[PDB]
C-alpha cells in the first residue's frame, strides 16, 4: 500500500512506502484523529531485538550473512539464559542514530548520521552519573561551536534499578512559586525546583539560576550535584537596534539537552539518556520567551517599544514577538554560540525529507510540532503534506521520576 | 468511551462524548495519522437511515424526540424515499441542515457564530440566470455596505448526478490569475485555471492584477453560463498603512466578501452540490495566505525593499518584520473602511469560548488544529495550546472535483 503526500506550494508529491514498516500505535483510529493530542517478557523481547537486529544487518548489507544469523543466535540464547541482552557498541550507535532518524517531531533531523555516542552502561553510581554528564555538557558545548551528543546510562532490567535523570534538561533555570501567587524565574520548572529545594539544594531564588542536576542510579534515591558554572555557556540577550533591551535583564543557555525521555532499542529501554544539539530561534524567543504560561514577557518588549496595546488589531503582540526573536538569533550569533533561525530550519528539513522519501522510502512527521510557533505559512513546511506513524528504535516520554520512584 | 482534551497553557481538561455520533470517516487509523492531509449518486437503501438520523436530531433539538409529528415525518419522508427515490427537506429542516453543517465544520474558527445564519432557499431555481440572479441578492445581503451579514444559498439538491446545480467558481468573488508567456503570473495565480476557462467560454478578460472574476454558472446539468456581477455590488478595499505613505503605492486592494462557492452540503442524506456560504475574513487570510503565500500574490521581498531591511540573512528574520506590517495595513484598511473584518486573535479566543460552550452544552466539538491555528504567531494565539479532537459529522461540507474535470459537455 502506497501513500502520497502533496506539497502546496511546488506541487510536489511523494510516495510513503515507509509507514508499512510502522510498528506502534498513533492514538488515531477510523473514526477520530488525535494528532494535536500531546501524549496519545521474555517472549515480548525477542520479536523487538530480532526485528532491530535485521534492521541492523540489512543496513550494513550484511541482511542474512552469517554474521547476522550467528548474532541472531547469540541474542537469542542471551534472552532465554538472562531474560535480557546487551548491545554491540556498533549497534547502540546505529540504534540511537535512528531513534534520532526517526523522531516525527524533529525538524533538525537532517543531522541525524552526525551524532556523538556516549556509552555510559559501564555506570552504577550518581556520581559516576554526574561525570559522565559532564563530559557531555563540555564535549557537546564545545566553546559555543555546538556540537550534537547523546549519553547513553544502564538500560532498565527488573524497572527497580532504573538509572533517570531528574531534570527534563540537562540545563534549564529554576522556578520559584511567591506568596502573592506570581512565579519567579522559569514556572516550567517550579515542581522540579521544590523536589531539589527539598532534597537540601540552596536555593538563590532569582530569574535565571541554573537548577542541580538530580540523578538516580540504580534505583536508588537521587542525588544533588552542581553543573561547573564554567561549563554551562550563557548568552546576555540584546537587540541590535533597541539599546533599551539589553535592560530587560535577558539571558538563556546555549545548550538544549533533554533528558527526561526514554529510549527504546530492539525491545530494549534506556530510561536515562540525555541528548543534546543546538537551539532553534523560536524555542526560546517564542515559546520560553512568550509563552504566557513561561517567562511571558511581551507586554514589557511592547511597553519599551510603545506600541498601541488597546487593541489587539494594532499586531502589537506580534510587532514585539518578532523584534523579541531578533534579539534572540542577533544575541547568539554574536557570542558564536550555534544556533538556526526557523526558516533555514524549516527549508533543510523539506531537503532531508526529500532524500528521506528517495533514500528510505518515507519520513515519519508531525506537522503539528514541525510547523514553527510563528510565522507558520512563510515556512515550507506549513505547505508539505506529512504522515505521521511510529518506528522504533524510538525516543518516548515516560512518567516524572517522583511520580513513580519508591523512595 | 469518553476522552479528554487538555489545555497546556491553563491546563483546562474537557471531556468528549461527541465523537460517539460519529459516522464519517478521518483518513486515519491506528498505525498512520493523516491530520495534516488536506484530503484525504446514492441508493434508496443507503438514503433512509441517513434521513432517518438527521430527522431525529433535528427533533430532538427542538424537543419534539419519538413525538407523532416525529413519527409522521419519519413516515412520511419514509414513503417519499419510496415513491421519488429521494426527498424534500422542510424549511426548518433545511435551516437547522445548514446551521448545523457550519456547526460541524471542523476547520471553521468563525464558528461561535453558527446560529447566526441567513439562509436562503433558492431550491425553485431552475437555470444559470436564476441562479445569477439569487447570487446578486446574496451578494448585498450579505455585504450590506460594509457591515457584514453571514449568510448561504442553497440550490437543487443532486437527484440523478446528471443534473447538477453547480458554481464554477471556488469563491462568488475572486481575483483572476493570467499566466504570462514569460512564465510569470499576472493577478491571482490561484485562480489562472479558472481564468482560462472563463476566457475560452468569452469572458472578456481586462488583464489587471485585480480583476474581479465573472460567474460562472451551472443549473440542471447543463453547460455553465457567464455573467458579470454588478461591480456596484463587489465591495473593496484598498490597502494602505497607518504609518507608511509608500504603502498605498503598492496598488493593493482585496475583496471585503469570502463567499466560498465550490463546496457540496450535505443533509440528511442529500446532496447539495451548489450552496455558496459567506461571512467576514479574518485578518490573516488576506494578509498572510492570499498576500504572502508563494504561490499567492507574493508581496513580502516588495514590501521588504520598501522597507529596507536586511534581506542578506534569514535570520534577520525580515520575512517576519514585513509579515506582520502588511497584517497591520490589512486589518488598518478594513476598519478605515468600516467593513467587517477580525484579526486573529479576537478570533481564535472567540474560538476557545466557543469550543467550550460546546463541551458543556453539546459535549464535544470537533476541531482541525491544522486549520484552526492561524497561519501567523501561533503560539501567541491560545488555539495553538488547545489540544482538539477531530471527528466528523453531518450534515457537513464536504469537498467534491472541480466541474470541469467531471462535465458532460451538452454543447
Ligand atoms: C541538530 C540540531 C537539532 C535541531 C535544530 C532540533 C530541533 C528540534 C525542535 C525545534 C524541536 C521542538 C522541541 C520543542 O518544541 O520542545 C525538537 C524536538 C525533538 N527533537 Fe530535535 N533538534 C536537533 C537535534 C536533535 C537530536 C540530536 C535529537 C536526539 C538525538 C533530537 C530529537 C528530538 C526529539 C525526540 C524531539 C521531541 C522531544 C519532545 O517531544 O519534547 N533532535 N527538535
Ligand atoms: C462569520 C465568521 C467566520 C469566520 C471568521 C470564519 C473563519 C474561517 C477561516 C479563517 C477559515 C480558514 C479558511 C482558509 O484557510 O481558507 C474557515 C474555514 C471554513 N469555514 Fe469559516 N468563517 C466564518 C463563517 C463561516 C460560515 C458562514 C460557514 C458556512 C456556513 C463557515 C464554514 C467554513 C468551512 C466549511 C471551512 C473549510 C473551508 C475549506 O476547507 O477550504 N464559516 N473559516
Ligand atoms: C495542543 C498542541 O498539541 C500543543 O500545544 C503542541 C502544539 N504544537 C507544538 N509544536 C512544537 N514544535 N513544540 C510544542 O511544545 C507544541 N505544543
Ligand atoms: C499541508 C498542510 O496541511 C496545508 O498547507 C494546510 C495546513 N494548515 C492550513 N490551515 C488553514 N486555516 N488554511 C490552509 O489553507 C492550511 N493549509
Ligand atoms: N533543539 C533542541 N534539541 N531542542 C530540545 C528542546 C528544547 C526546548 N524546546 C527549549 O526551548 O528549552
Ligand atoms: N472567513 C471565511 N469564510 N473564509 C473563506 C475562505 C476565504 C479564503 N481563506 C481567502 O483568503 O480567500
Ligand atoms: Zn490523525
Amino acid at each position: 500500500r502506497f501513500l502520497k503526500v502533496k506539497n502546496w506550494e511546488t506541487d510536489v508529491v511523494l510516495t510513503d512506502t515507509l509507514h508499512l514498516k510502522s510498528t506502534l500505535e498513533t492514538g488515531c483510529t477510523e473514526h477520530i484523529c488525535m494528532g494535536s493530542i500531546m501524549l496519545p517478557t521474555k517472549d515480548q523481547l525477542f520479536p523487538l531485538a530480532k526485528e532491530f537486529l535485521d534492521q541492523y544487518y540489512s543496513s550494513i548489507k550484511r541482511f542474512g550473512s552469517k554474521a547476522h544469523m550467528d548474532r541472531l543466535e547469540e541474542v537469542n540464547k542471551e534472552i532465554e539464559s538472562t531474560s535480557t541482552y546487551q548491545l554491540k557498541d556498533t549497534e547502540l550507535i546505529y540504534g540511537a542514530k535512528h531513534a534520532w532518524r526517526n523522531a516525527s517531531r524533529c525538524v533538525g533531523r537532517i543531522q541525524w548520521s552526525k551524532l556523538q555516542v556516549f556509552d555510559a552502561r559501564d555506570c552504577t553510581t550518581a556520581h559516576g552519573m554526574f561525570n559522565y554528564i559532564c563530559n557531555h555538557v563540555k564535549y557537546a558545548t564545545n566553546k559555543g561551536n555546538l556540537r550534537s551528543a547523546i549519553t547513553i546510562f544502564p538500560q532498565r532490567t527488573d524497572g527497580k534499578h532504573d538509572f533517570r535523570v531528574w531534570n527534563s534538561q540537562l540545563i534549564r533555570y529554576a522556578g520559584y512559586k511567591q506568596p502573592d501567587g506570581s512565579t519567579l524565574g522559569d514556572p516550567a520548572n517550579v515542581q522540579f525546583t521544590e523536589i531539589c529545594i527539598q532534597q537540601g539544594w540552596k536555593a538563590p531564588r532569582g530569574r535565571f539560576d541554573v537548577l542541580p542536576l538530580l540523578l538516580q542510579a540504580n534505583g536508588n534515591d537521587p542525588e544533588l550535584f552542581q553543573i561547573p558554572p564554567e561549563l554551562v555557556l550563557e548568552v546576555p540577550i540584546r537587540h541590535p537596534k533597541f539599546d533599551w533591551f539589553k535592560d530587560l535583564g535577558l539571558k538563556w543557555y546555549g545548550l538544549p539537552a533533554v533528558s527526561n525521555m526514554l529510549l527504546e532499542i530492539g525491545g530494549l529501554e534506556f530510561s536515562a539518556c540525555p541528548f543534546s544539539s543546538w537551539y532553534m530561534g523560536t524555542e526560546i524567543g517564542v515559546r520560553d520567551y512568550c509563552d504566557n504560561s513561561r517567562y511571558n514577557i511581551l507586554e514589557e518588549v511592547a511597553k519599551k517599544m510603545d506600541l498601541d496595546m488597546r487593541k489587539t488589531s494594532s499586531l502589537w503582540k506580534d510587532q514585539a514577538l518578532v523584534e523579541i526573536n531578533i534579539a534572540v538569533l542577533y544575541s547568539f550569533q554574536s557570542d558564536k554560540v550555534t544556533i538556526v533561525d526557523h526558516h533555514s530550519a524549516t527549508e533543510s528539513f523539506i531537503k532531508h525529507m526529500e532524500n528521506e522519501y528517495r533514500c528510505r522510502g518515507g519520513c515519519p512527521a508531525d506537522w503539528v510540532w514541525i510547523v514553527p510557533p510563528m510565522s507558520g505559512s512563510i515556512t515550507p513546511v506549513f505547505h508539505q503534506e506529512m504522515l505521521n506513524y511510529r518506528l522504533t528504535p524510538s525516543f518516548e516520554y515516560q512518567p516524572d521520576p517522583w511520580n513513580t520512584h519508591v523512595w
